[PDB]
């Protein structure tokens, strides 16, 4: 009776273990399998995708009962895929230090500094910072907040559970085949709106071109990761149309500062000053990529500033830095695996020729999925960040803060005003200082350049027209109450 969905995508995650598939891959499907204490509602209030109103979801109702505190009362009898029900155990495992410590690498790097959770009773937990946190809610409803079943979870591991997942939302996994494909099957015991597909079929198809044939051929419903190009063809077709959005994601490109061209930001802001992102937003994007002020986007919030001035394109200076770093002409490497990210190797061969004209030698180093590059091998890389919380505390501080990746793996020696203030902007209310500090934490990043933002990208997609389903405003895929087959 139902249509099977099937969509073809860019790439799977490496893992359906919520936190360790935090990818542009990976929420499409985690969404599915898993719910969350509370819900992002994209499309409440009249909105197309964008509006940023949490509601709750498995916790029926919660109160923050001090500046580090929130208890949460949960929706009782709602099962896990495999019969287990949801608990205030499983709530407590999800945000423990058990599990956030996985060995699940990067679920202590996006974290708060939780304190252990508190199980009241079975349907009552509180979930608490060891410092003043007012961005709990938020975390809770980020792709962080999937709830995952203790026992089972336990009992597989991280890497054998992100394999076989189980959780409560709409759609239960069938079947993985590692970077071909994922099927997942309605969940008829869904505590939410019944699930609209029989089955969904997340297929990789690496090429756009291939991708977008697939949709023409009707082997795919859905396909990912097109460019604003590839609108044409597509649209020409009265069966098809394309749907797109500006989404809370940035593209960029970052430097192994352990490798000793890198160790200054001399030749990171040298290859930085050269990019002229105008020109490569006009012509590949047709002006519908936004280049940001910074890392600054207006759901952040009140640390968004729409008056400031973004980081101009100097060719002059950019020359006299890599003089000034007296780089001998040796070829740098851009680590690039095909075009997992929309628009990447045209914007690279762009890019080239700008760095060229700096006096700058970057040769591609396109790699195939399932080549793991070692780190001693990366020069420049590619990379994309969600902008995860409503808040401006991500990305800058969680991706370039003290303590995590981008300084402790990739070697960057930040200044102590960035780490400190990354420190104060945690435990800080929203208002005059918290603003000021991140438009100086913006200051900083910008004279730095431990990585360089090139834009937020027009996410789009191609679909039937019989297949009645609209784009949220982050890398991730809704369907519920946005799904149906006319
Ligand atoms: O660009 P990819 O690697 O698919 O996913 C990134 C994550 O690596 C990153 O940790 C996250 C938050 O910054 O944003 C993603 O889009």
């Amino acid at each position: 009776d139902r249509r099977a969905l099937r969509i073809g995508v860019n790439g799977l995650p490496p893992s359906l273990e919520p936190i360790n598939g935090i990818s542009n891959t990976g929420p499409r499907i985690i969404n599915q399998i898993f719910d969350a204490l509370i819900r992002r509602d994209y499309f409440a209030d009249g909105a197309k995708g964008n509006n940023i109103k949490l509601v709750p979801a498995l916790a029926e109702s919660f109160e923050r009962i001090d500046d580090k505190s929130i208890r949460f009362k949960l929706r009782q009898g709602v099962k896990f895929h495999n019969g287990a029900e949801m608990t205030a155990e499983d709530v407590a495992f999800t945000f423990s230090s058990e599990r956030l410590w996985g060995d699940v690498p990067n679920g202590r790097n996006f974290s708060p500094n939780w304190d252990e959770p508190v199980v009241e009773d079975k349907y009552t937990v509180v979930l608490r910072t060891k410092t003043p946190s007012y961005l709990i809610e938020k975390y809770l409803g980020s792709w962080l907040g999937p709830i995952v079943p203790k026992e089972y979870y336990k009992s597989l591991g991280a890497v054998a559970f992100g394999n076989k997942p189980i959780g409560t939302g709409p759609y239960k996994f069938r079947e993985l085949v590692a970077n071909d494909h994922v099927t997942l099957e309605a969940n008829d015991g869904y505590w939410g709106d019944k699930p609209t597909a029989s089955t969904i079929t997340y297929q990789v198809v690496a090429e756009p071109a291939t991708r977008v044939a697939g949709l023409i051929s009707g082997e795919y419903d859905i396909i990912t990761t097109l460019t604003p190009d590839d609108m044409a063809l597509v649209d020409g077709y009265s069966d098809l149309e394309t749907r797109g959005t500006l989404i809370e994601n940035l593209h960029m490109f970052t430097f192994n500062m352990n490798q000793p061209i890198f160790q200054n930001k001399t030749l990171r802001r040298a290859l930085a000053l050269a990019v002229n992102r105008p020109l490569i937003v006009e012509a590949l994007w047709k002006n519908k990529a936004s280049i940001p002020n910074g890392f600054n986007f207006p759901h952040y919030g009140a640390t968004y500033d729409p008056k400031r001035k973004p980081m101009e394109f100097n060719l002059k200076e950019a020359k006299r830095l890599v003089k000034e770093s007296g780089y001998d002409g040796t070829p740098i490497t851009y680590h690039t695996m095909g075009n997992y990210y929309a628009n990447a190797v045209p914007a690279l061969m762009m890019m080239i020729e700008m760095w060229k004209a700096a006096g700058i030698t970057v040769v591609p180093k396109i790699f195939a999925p399932g080549t793991t590059p070692k780190d001693s091998d990366i020069l420049i890389r590619n990379w994309s960040n969600g902008q995860w919380l409503t808040d401006g505390l991500t990305t800058m501080v969680s991706e370039f803060g003290p303590g995590r990746g981008v300084q402790k793996r990739w070697g960057w020696k930040a200044p102590a005003e960035f780490n400190n203030l990354c420190d104060q902007v945690a435990q800080l209310k929203d208002g005059e200082e918290r603003s000021a500090a991140f438009n100086r934490l913006r200051d900083i990043f910008e004279d730095e350049a431990p990585a360089v933002l090139m834009y937020q990208p027009y996410d789009v997609y191609a679909a039937r027209k019989d297949v009645q389903w609209s784009p949220v405003s982050f890398e991730t895929m809704e369907f519920r109450g946005n799904l149906n087959f006319k």
